[PDB]
């Protein structure tokens, strides 16, 4: 939910991802990878599930990274698409897709997938 | 390319998506699925999305995603989709995205909580 | 669907996929990629299928593996086909593939890339 | 390592893998899944790298079980796609694709994709 989700995360590579809520299922901020790649800094968009079940079902949400900023171009995207879980030791538990442009010939060597889990803590 | 991406797109299953880009890298818009929406603005979501606002020159494809959660004003299906791909420009120009569907589980369902799937969008139905 | 899946299959890559389906829900044979790897580009693989699909109009579920080493070359990574055998006079394979390459801990994050292919029985 | 992937292996669900591993790149072995599900074993076919690189690299490796034996079918079929990383703490690091047979018109929400951690102890 809104109060959970805003803030800053970490996964198991080292990545900050800073983030804010909005109460209309928003979510804006900034992306750090640890890896690859206000130098290091990428802004993100995306959207969550405002009104969450209430029978423990985590969060379902989703943002995108485009890896460009002012210094730097990677000529790729990344989303992640996962679920919010509340409680002491909240997570945010994402699969990813990361699409680099490629020619049409290479298209099939285009996208990465793999899974990261952000916490609260480092 | 910005010019190419802005506009009205329609994928094999039939549901519209329509974006704005921006000159910073934003994708805005709304996204209509054909499908699992319990029909297959009922069935309209917004969108946000980024893009490479510089993309290589060289006639390779320009990176973008961008997010649905399946919440509107209707309906809520606990869900979000990130859509991740290219757009590739020329007389018949192509979005080509894979997909992930992550529904909101208890933790012992999380193991079967994302789908995967794929998505051509061309700007003819 | 055991009828239905031996024999060979092209991909939209143009990639050759040839396949006997066991009684017994084994499937074996070789793939020949058009792209990447370089018989010096022929390849084994093993996989499964749902010897007993529903009747129901519902495709036949299936998976193969194939590992990137033969006689004469080796680019250290594995892909994995996940899709259904679909019946008919244009019959398919649609299936969803992961393809990992050997990694040191520090590059694990880029092992793996994530396709789509549709195998038909005609090029 | 084909001395190595030999063995009994268990997942972060408490799934339970036993496969060898051929001097052919071959492996064969039974899959008990703890969820989803003699009665609960499933045969497995899969190939690995069997001369992978010599600079520290894991070995590329794949495996697929339909989900059918002698007792049940739940008409799909998983593949593990990973790598095999050898040691004090041995793992295999997969991602996975589930399909399931649908109609034509249920293709698109045929297949679920995960990500499971085997590791030697229980």
């Amino acid at each position: 939910d809104q109060a959970g989700i805003t803030g800053t995360w970490y996964n198991q590579l080292g990545s900050t991802f800073i983030v804010t809520a909005g109460a209309d299922g928003a979510l804006t901020g900034t992306y750090e990878s640890a890896v690859g790649a206000a130098e290091s800094r990428y802004v993100l968009t995306g959207r969550y599930d405002s009104a969450p079940a209430t029978d423990g079902s985590g969060t379902a949400l989703g943002w995108t990274v485009a890896w460009k900023n002012n210094y730097r171009n990677a000529h790729s995207a990344t989303t992640w698409s996962g679920q919010y879980v509340g409680g002491a030791e909240a997570r945010i538990n994402t699969q990813w897709l990361l699409t680099a442009g490629t020619t049409e010939a290479n298209a099939w060597k285009s996208t990465l997938v793999g899974h990261d889990t952000f916490t609260k803590v480092k």
